[PDB]
């Protein structure tokens, strides 16, 4: 056995078990609705969220190769598949995020959001995002737009609609042909349609741009075909207002021309931890301590991370 059997299993649904209430969203994915699920006989009610896109039998084949994914993956961090409902279109069942999507959240919240929440934000972003690299799986599609919000206190990544598995042996993932964001995209990936997780690590670095300046359009103003023109001649994102030197650093080695040479996700981890240790240090923001949403015993302790943080 080459690679390890995948006995995920994958749950179906009835669509008497489930109740669609409003639209929560429109566009290119197709269309998002929130509902609530019964599971027949168990006295629970589930609030979750049903994805769909007329039949087409090239859309059908697409959100089957999601679900696969989704199905497959188990993290406190990564929104997982509650099942799949096999009517005229296909539709996907997951778990409903009530918060939304943590870039309108940025948005809508920009004068209520503080240095520990932007900070735990990116710490949890980096777990979901290594549990990825341990399943040996390529998101190809990390934006700020496809991080939901449970609670404000926890995240969860999600649309695995460009996701990639790779082989034990296999490194690198060659695309063909297809629309991919240009704006979060690795260089190596305009240039050469190459994807790791290294290119991940740089599309994380303009997450964590659009959380620190609460939601802006990375190269605003700028069109798609000038970005590879302008990242080869050595511009980057600039440093947010609130951004001090040691978080705009951790963004600029995301955006390493050299893959290899930009951080993994577990030392994103401990180093996002670190500066959520004193968060005051690292994000200057006005009104801090007023800013609301719904310590040691030895020498130095600057370098303390919990064992939680501490992956390998
Ligand atoms: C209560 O549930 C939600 C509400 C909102 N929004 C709806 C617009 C609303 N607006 C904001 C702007 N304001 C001026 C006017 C009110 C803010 C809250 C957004 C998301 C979820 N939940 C949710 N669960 C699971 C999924 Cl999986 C999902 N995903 C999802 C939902 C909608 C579209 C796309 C997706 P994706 C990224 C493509 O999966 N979304």
């Amino acid at each position: 056995s080459g690679e390890a059997p995948n006995q995920a299993l994958l749950r179906i649904l009835k669509e008497t078990e489930f109740k669609k209430i409003k639209v929560l969203g429109s566009g290119a994915f197709g269309t998002v609705y929130k509902g609530l699920w019964i599971p027949e006989g168990e006295k629970v009610k589930i609030p979750v969220a049903i994805k769909e896109l007329a039949t087409s039998p090239k859309a059908n084949k697409e959100i089957l190769d999601e679900a696969y994914v989704m199905a497959s993956v188990d993290n406190p961090h990564v929104c997982r598949l509650l099942g799949i409902c096999l009517t005229s279109t296909v539709q996907l069942i997951t778990q409903l995020m009530p918060f939304g999507c943590l870039l309108d959240y940025v948005r809508e919240h920009k004068d209520n959001i503080g240095s520990q929440y932007l900070l735990n934000w990116c710490v949890q972003i980096a777990k979901g995002m290594n549990y990825l690299e341990d399943r040996r799986l390529v998101h190809r599609d990390l934006a700020a737009r496809n991080v939901l919000v449970k609670t404000p206190q926890h995240v969860k990544i999600t649309d695995f609609g460009l996701a990639k598995l790779l082989g034990a042996e296999e490194k690198e993932y060659h695309a063909e042909g297809g629309k991919v964001p240009i704006k979060w995209m690795a260089l190596e990936s305009i240039l050469h349609r190459i994807y790791t997780h290294q290119s991940d690590v740089w599309s994380y670095g303009v997450t964590v741009w659009e959380l620190m300046t609460f939601g802006s359009k990375p190269y605003d103003g700028i069109p798609a075909s000038e970005i590879s023109s302008i990242l080869e001649k050595g511009e980057r994102l600039p440093q947010p207002p609130i951004c001090t030197i040691d978080v705009y650093m951790i963004m600029v080695k995301c955006w390493m021309i050299d893959a290899d040479s930009r951080p993994k996700f577990r030392e994103l981890i401990i180093e996002f931890s670190k500066m959520a240790r004193d968060p005051q240090r690292y994000l200057v923001i006005q009104g801090d301590e007023r800013m609301h949403l719904p310590l040691m015993d030895e020498e130095d302790m600057d370098d303390v991370v919990d064992a939680d943080e501490y992956l390998i």
